[PDB]
Protein backbone atom coordinates (compact mmCIF):
# COMPACT_ATOMS: atom_id res chain seq x y z
CA UNK A 1 0.00 0.00 0.00
CA UNK A 2 1.50 3.33 -1.15
CA UNK A 3 1.78 6.18 1.35
CA UNK A 4 -0.17 8.99 -0.25
CA UNK A 5 1.28 12.50 -0.27
CA UNK A 6 -1.67 14.41 1.23
CA UNK A 7 -2.75 17.85 -0.05
CA UNK A 8 -1.10 19.81 2.85
CA UNK A 9 2.05 17.75 2.49
CA UNK A 10 2.66 19.24 -0.97
CA UNK A 11 1.53 22.77 -0.10
CA UNK A 12 -1.82 22.58 -1.90
CA UNK A 13 -4.78 24.81 -1.19
CA UNK A 14 -8.06 23.59 0.32
CA UNK A 15 -10.92 22.79 -2.07
CA UNK A 16 -13.46 25.52 -2.85
CA UNK A 17 -16.42 23.08 -2.83
CA UNK A 18 -16.93 19.51 -1.67
CA UNK A 19 -19.07 16.93 -3.55
CA UNK A 20 -19.08 13.52 -1.90
CA UNK A 21 -18.97 10.40 -4.08
CA UNK A 22 -20.86 7.12 -3.76
CA UNK A 23 -18.85 4.33 -2.23
CA UNK A 24 -17.61 2.10 -3.64
CA UNK A 25 -16.48 3.75 -6.90
CA UNK A 26 -16.71 1.67 -10.07
CA UNK A 27 -14.57 3.50 -12.65
CA UNK A 28 -10.88 4.44 -12.67
CA UNK A 29 -9.93 6.86 -15.45
CA UNK A 30 -6.31 7.18 -16.48
CA UNK A 31 -4.82 10.47 -17.64
CA UNK A 32 -1.53 12.20 -18.30
CA UNK A 33 -0.98 15.87 -17.42
CA UNK A 34 0.59 17.02 -20.78
CA UNK A 35 3.13 18.62 -18.43
CA UNK A 36 6.85 17.95 -17.84
CA UNK A 37 7.83 15.06 -15.54
CA UNK A 38 8.89 15.39 -11.90
CA UNK A 39 10.58 13.44 -9.16
CA UNK A 40 10.69 14.13 -5.45
CA UNK A 41 8.51 16.52 -3.48
CA UNK A 42 10.23 19.76 -4.44
CA UNK A 43 9.58 19.61 -8.21
CA UNK A 44 6.39 17.61 -7.87
CA UNK A 45 4.88 20.25 -5.47
CA UNK A 46 5.70 23.16 -7.78
CA UNK A 47 3.89 21.49 -10.70
CA UNK A 48 0.89 20.52 -8.55
CA UNK A 49 0.63 23.97 -6.97
CA UNK A 50 0.70 25.70 -10.37
CA UNK A 51 -1.74 23.14 -11.77
CA UNK A 52 -4.21 23.54 -8.91
CA UNK A 53 -4.00 27.35 -9.18
CA UNK A 54 -4.66 27.01 -12.93
CA UNK A 55 -7.62 24.67 -12.25
CA UNK A 56 -9.12 26.83 -9.48
CA UNK A 57 -8.43 30.25 -11.07
CA UNK A 58 -8.66 29.76 -14.86
CA UNK A 59 -10.78 26.67 -15.22
CA UNK A 60 -13.18 27.53 -12.36
CA UNK A 61 -12.85 24.04 -10.76
CA UNK A 62 -13.21 23.57 -6.97
CA UNK A 63 -9.81 21.88 -6.78
CA UNK A 64 -7.13 20.21 -8.90
CA UNK A 65 -9.17 18.11 -11.42
CA UNK A 66 -7.68 14.67 -10.75
CA UNK A 67 -8.32 12.52 -7.68
CA UNK A 68 -4.66 11.40 -7.59
CA UNK A 69 -1.47 12.16 -9.51
CA UNK A 70 1.64 10.02 -9.83
CA UNK A 71 5.22 11.20 -10.30
CA UNK A 72 8.33 9.53 -11.76
CA UNK A 73 9.30 8.89 -8.11
CA UNK A 74 6.42 6.41 -7.83
CA UNK A 75 4.68 8.49 -5.21
CA UNK A 76 0.92 9.17 -5.31
CA UNK A 77 0.12 12.84 -4.77
CA UNK A 78 -3.36 13.58 -3.43
CA UNK A 79 -5.44 15.72 -5.73
CA UNK A 80 -9.08 15.62 -4.81
CA UNK A 81 -8.36 12.31 -3.01
CA UNK A 82 -10.70 9.34 -2.37
CA UNK A 83 -14.41 9.94 -2.04
CA UNK A 84 -14.55 13.45 -3.49
CA UNK A 85 -15.64 14.45 -6.98
CA UNK A 86 -12.94 15.91 -9.25
CA UNK A 87 -13.34 17.48 -12.71
CA UNK A 88 -11.01 15.34 -14.82
CA UNK A 89 -13.50 13.51 -17.08
CA UNK A 90 -16.93 14.60 -18.35
CA UNK A 91 -19.55 12.10 -17.16
CA UNK A 92 -17.03 10.24 -14.96
CA UNK A 93 -16.22 12.66 -12.13
CA UNK A 94 -19.07 11.60 -9.80
CA UNK A 95 -18.73 7.89 -10.61
CA UNK A 96 -14.99 7.75 -11.33
CA UNK A 97 -11.58 8.13 -9.72
CA UNK A 98 -9.31 10.16 -11.98
CA UNK A 99 -5.63 9.26 -11.80
CA UNK A 100 -3.10 11.27 -13.82
CA UNK A 101 0.44 10.29 -14.50
CA UNK A 102 2.57 13.44 -14.33
CA UNK A 103 4.21 13.97 -17.70
CA UNK A 104 3.40 13.36 -21.37
CA UNK A 105 3.06 9.71 -22.43
CA UNK A 106 2.09 9.78 -26.11
CA UNK A 107 5.55 8.42 -27.08
CA UNK A 108 6.87 7.00 -23.80
CA UNK A 109 5.82 5.24 -20.62
CA UNK A 110 5.87 6.60 -17.06
CA UNK A 111 8.70 5.18 -14.89
CA UNK A 112 8.39 1.59 -13.58
CA UNK A 113 7.89 3.03 -10.06
CA UNK A 114 4.95 5.17 -11.28
CA UNK A 115 3.32 2.18 -13.02
CA UNK A 116 3.72 0.01 -9.91
CA UNK A 117 2.44 2.72 -7.55
CA UNK A 118 -0.70 2.97 -9.70
CA UNK A 119 -1.43 -0.82 -9.51
CA UNK A 120 -0.83 -0.72 -5.76
CA UNK A 121 -3.19 2.24 -5.47
CA UNK A 122 -5.94 0.28 -7.28
CA UNK A 123 -5.45 -2.93 -5.25
CA UNK A 124 -5.48 -0.99 -1.97
CA UNK A 125 -8.57 0.94 -3.06
CA UNK A 126 -10.36 -2.37 -3.67
CA UNK A 127 -9.08 -3.74 -0.34
CA UNK A 128 -10.21 -0.62 1.57
CA UNK A 129 -13.62 -0.55 -0.14
CA UNK A 130 -12.86 2.59 -2.18
CA UNK A 131 -13.35 0.73 -5.49
CA UNK A 132 -15.74 -2.07 -6.58
CA UNK A 133 -13.89 -5.39 -6.50
CA UNK A 134 -14.78 -5.49 -10.23
CA UNK A 135 -13.94 -1.81 -10.98
CA UNK A 136 -13.44 -0.84 -14.66
CA UNK A 137 -10.11 0.75 -15.65
CA UNK A 138 -10.36 3.15 -18.62
CA UNK A 139 -8.33 5.74 -20.52
CA UNK A 140 -9.67 9.29 -20.75
CA UNK A 141 -9.55 8.87 -24.56
CA UNK A 142 -12.17 6.08 -24.46
CA UNK A 143 -14.90 8.50 -23.19
CA UNK A 144 -14.05 12.14 -23.97
CA UNK A 145 -12.44 13.75 -26.98
CA UNK A 146 -8.80 13.72 -25.86
CA UNK A 147 -5.59 11.82 -26.47
CA UNK A 148 -4.95 11.44 -22.73
CA UNK A 149 -3.43 9.41 -21.32
CA UNK A 150 -1.29 9.19 -24.49
CA UNK A 151 -1.11 6.31 -27.01
CA UNK A 152 1.89 4.60 -25.44
CA UNK A 153 0.41 4.78 -21.95
CA UNK A 154 -2.95 3.75 -23.34
CA UNK A 155 -1.33 0.68 -24.96
CA UNK A 156 0.10 -0.18 -21.58
CA UNK A 157 -3.05 0.01 -19.46
CA UNK A 158 -5.32 -1.94 -21.85
CA UNK A 159 -3.29 -4.97 -20.73
CA UNK A 160 -3.99 -4.57 -17.02
CA UNK A 161 -6.78 -6.66 -15.50
CA UNK A 162 -9.97 -4.59 -15.08
CA UNK A 163 -9.50 -2.76 -18.40
CA UNK A 164 -12.90 -2.16 -19.95
CA UNK A 165 -13.02 -1.85 -23.70
CA UNK A 166 -16.51 -0.38 -24.14
CA UNK A 167 -17.30 2.30 -21.52
CA UNK A 168 -20.23 4.63 -22.29
CA UNK A 169 -19.34 8.03 -23.89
Amino acid sequence: CPTIKLKRQWGGKPSLGLHYQVRPIRYVVIHHTVTGECSGLLKCAEILQNMQAYHQNELDFNDISYNFLIGNDGIVYEGTGWGLRGAHTYGYNAIGTGIAFIGNFVDKLPSDAALQAAKDLLACGVQQGELSEDYALIAGSQVISTQSPGLTLYNEIQEWPHWLSNPHH
